[PDB]
């Protein structure tokens, strides 16, 4: 499913068990991404969903669930 993607990018990403990637969890504060990790981590869902997220967006994903909530309605 989309959020089972989701969380395998998270998890090989920042190296967090998939039981804490919840909808509200902030990649910074609750899982640790520095700023490496967020670029790569939209550089993934770019790629593996094969979209684009323009800058401006970019900085409008915090959450899971932005991700989620962003791909579900993109995609
Ligand atoms: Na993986
Ligand atoms: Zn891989
Ligand atoms: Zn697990
Ligand atoms: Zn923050
Ligand atoms: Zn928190
Ligand atoms: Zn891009
Ligand atoms: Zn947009
Ligand atoms: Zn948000």
């Amino acid at each position: 499913s989309l959020e089972e993607r989701v969380k395998e990018i998270i998890a090989e990403q920042l190296g967090v068990e998939k039981e804490k990637i919840t909808p509200e969890a902030k990649f910074v504060e609750d899982l640790g991404a520095d700023s490496l990790d967020v670029v790569e981590l939209i550089m993934a869902f770019e790629e593996e969903f094969g979209i684009e997220i323009p800058d401006e967006d970019a900085e409008k994903i915090q959450t899971v669930g932005d991700v989620i909530n962003y791909l579900k309605e993109k995609v």
